[PDB]
């Protein structure tokens, strides 16, 4: 109804975002791998340029790209948590990011289609 | 074999979408109705986050884009400007379904010439 969980997995590691929706706005968290954080918060609406708080510790290229993918579809405000982290990361599974990213944003688009906030 | 050109028309107006390949990349121009132009234009790659720009007085460039994305080999750039003097509401909701058209059109003929 309100709440919403999506997994991928590429490259032998998983990301995961959970949705939720309050009134008309967005709370997505992303997060994969080993050790799942909060890292980045970027905050966007359909009308404006995401803004990202970096915590100390890239994972705001998660939280942007998917923050872009979405944009379009945002009937309010959207805040948007990563912290993906992979022990002894390959190259292979760092290319996978931006794919993993894709794919939790079209199954969350599809999501917000099939339930209009 | 590095150009194409796909119509349709839905709602007595049609949309036309030209297509040159240059070396992997490609340009598609969608025009359509009374007065084509250049309204809007989005840049991607099969990889990136499609862009789109608006010129001032952009949804045909940007569906195409995502409907062709990941037919991609290299860069893409889509423009778009359709224009129907006294356009019925109708004629409106037949923009979306001509550009999904034209971009199984499109996505065909890439698949049959392989870029
Ligand atoms: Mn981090």
């Amino acid at each position: 109804a309100a709440m919403a969980t999506f997994t991928t997995e590429q490259a032998g590691y998983q990301m995961q975002a959970i949705l939720q929706v309050i009134g008309y706005d967005l709370l997505i968290v992303v997060t994969g791998g080993t050790n799942p954080h909060i890292g980045d918060v970027t905050t966007l609406t359909a009308s404006t340029v995401p803004e990202t708080v970096k915590f100390p510790s890239k994972d705001n290229f998660i939280s942007e790209r998917m923050a872009k993918r979405i944009q379009r579809y945002l009937a309010g405000s959207c805040t948007i948590t990563a912290g993906i982290h992979v022990n002894q990361i390959t190259k292979a599974q760092i290319a996978a990011a931006a794919p993993m990213t894709d794919d939790l944003s079209r199954q969350i688009i599809s999501w917000l289609q099939a339930h209009p906030v």
